[PDB]
């Protein structure tokens, strides 16, 4: 990230542009807090993100958006 | 519960005996702490 005049100064003759667009994600992550860590969130005071996954080890579409990628 | 003297004194004529044979269980219970309660006893420090 920089200011506009420095962007111009950089793209003038120092850096070499590669592309004008890029495919980027178009969605978010998501946490739910359901299942077994719900009662741990209510009865006791703790809750782990991947509870159903730590228990087992204890025994999308994108979009082509214009940008200025330099190498 | 009492002392043998008081037990004899009661059995003499005051109390009214009901039986001579009873039925006691021949087992205990059990707590195991396995599974969905084990992990919470290892990651955090509580279990139910």
């Amino acid at each position: 990230v920089t200011t506009a005049t420095l962007k111009r100064q950089l793209l003038q003759g120092i850096l070499q542009i590669d592309d004008t667009a890029a495919d980027v994600p178009v969605t978010y992550g998501e946490m739910v807090l359901q299942g077994t860590n719900l009662v741990t969130a209510l009865v006791m005071g703790k809750a782990v993100r991947g509870m159903d996954d730590v228990a087992r080890h204890l025994l999308p579409v994108n979009a082509r958006v214009p940008a200025d990628l330099v190498i």
